[PDB]
């Protein structure tokens, strides 16, 4: 059959539901075995537990009304605070209430605090549901990949590339403080072969060939980077060194395919974790301490057809 | 709640992995297969059998 | 075949040469060529394995 031996959790079947139906029909049989007034005291029992999700909510936006400019720039903060089947909760509370405080308060009590205590979690069954269930999760994984594959690899070795680069040319190195790779990471997925056609002042200064080999997989090291130079106002010329996110051509190139069914606001969400995370994952490294300095922009409403060139002439100025 | 469980969980690595090792390497290496085998097919026999 | 382990040539004496030796003669087949490149670096040819 096989020489070796794999079970593969498949995912779940979703028969819960089917158990909690068959127990309600069972409830409703033995209800049936051996009354009205009973329906109002159901109906309350039934509001004071609604009401628990609407104080949820209300600490959920309490709590993000500092994000709403960041996140949803009034109405969009207490649409996501609160989830979209709470208005029956509000008929039932009306019912309850014109149907009628002391009854009131200890619930509410109860239930805000059962939420504050945070004694209510959430098992492994349902955590793990949720973990494998998203499909569209690759901004950490991206993030991870590129760190290991790429950032600490080359970033170590990236002085004595230039120290070379400087003895075939000396012009680079007045220049010393600058001496870290530079990245580019757009907040949508566009991305330049030709970065010399990206801006009109930025031009090439040194780019010897070179060929990326891989053996069955393996990829071999990057031994040169593209030298370049910005043209600044007429008062000097800088040099630098440039490249772009792989992940957001991995991005891209994920949005264009069909089967991927991947939007474009998702693509936004998703280029800005990325961001984030790489930024994060940067931050707390050893190797890569000050060999870098990520570039994060997004493009502009007005059309400017000089404002990356601007961008990281700032960044330089800052840099020095 | 969605969004923070997204947001905090910084371990779910293996989507990303799957579709960065698709894109960068099986789309674009694994087509130009058959074709660059059937070349040494063509001179070696064990190939062809 | 232990006592035919040399390396023939075959020297015309007009200059005709063929590049498939398989369609010189039909009963000569192929039996192993594996790929390999000639590599020469500023004119140093690298060996032939």
């Amino acid at each position: 059959s096989s020489p070796a031996r794999l079970l593969i959790p498949e995912p779940r079947a979703g028969r819960a539901r089917h158990a909690a139906c068959v127990l309600l029909a069972v409830c409703f049989v033995v209800l049936f075995l051996s009354l009205a007034p009973i329906t109002r005291r159901v109906c309350t029992q039934l509001a004071a537990l609604q009401l628990g999700v609407l104080l949820k909510g209300c600490c959920c936006l309490a709590e993000e009304i500092f994000h709403l400019h960041s996140r949803h720039h009034l109405w969009q903060v207490l649409c996501s605070c609160f989830p979209p089947r709470w208005h029956l909760a509000l008929l039932l509370v009306g019912g309850s209430a014109y149907l009628d405080r002391l009854a009131l308060t200890l619930s509410c009590l109860c239930q805000l605090l059962v939420l504050a205590l945070g004694l209510q979690k959430l098992s492994a069954v349902e955590v793990s549901e949720l973990t494998e269930s998203s499909k569209k999760n690759v901004a950490h994984g991206l993030a991870w990949s590129y760190y290991i594959g790429y950032l600490k690899v080359v970033l170590p070795r990236l002085k004595e590339c230039m120290e070379e680069i400087s003895r075939t040319n000396p012009m680079l190195r007045a220049h010393r403080d600058t001496w870290k790779l530079h990245i580019l990471v757009p907040l949508g997925c566009d991305i330049w072969d030709d970065l010399e056609k990206a801006d009109s002042n930025i031009q090439y200064l040194a780019d010897l060939p070179e060929t990326i080999l891989t053996r069955a997989g393996i990829k071999r090291r990057v031994y040169k980077h593209s030298l370049y130079v910005i043209r600044d106002k007429d008062n000097k010329l800088r040099p630098c060194v440039l490249e772009f996110a792989s992940p957001l051509q991995t991005l891209c190139a994920m949005s264009q395919d069909d089967c991927a069914a991947f939007s474009r606001e998702q693509r936004l969400e998703q280029a800005r974790l990325f961001y984030r995370s790489l930024r994060d994952i940067l931050g707390s490294s050893k190797e890569c301490a000050g060999l870098y300095r990520l570039i994060a922009y997004e493009e502009p409403a007005e059309p400017e057809s000089h404002f990356l060139s601007g961008l990281i002439l700032w960044h330089l100025q800052q840099q020095q």
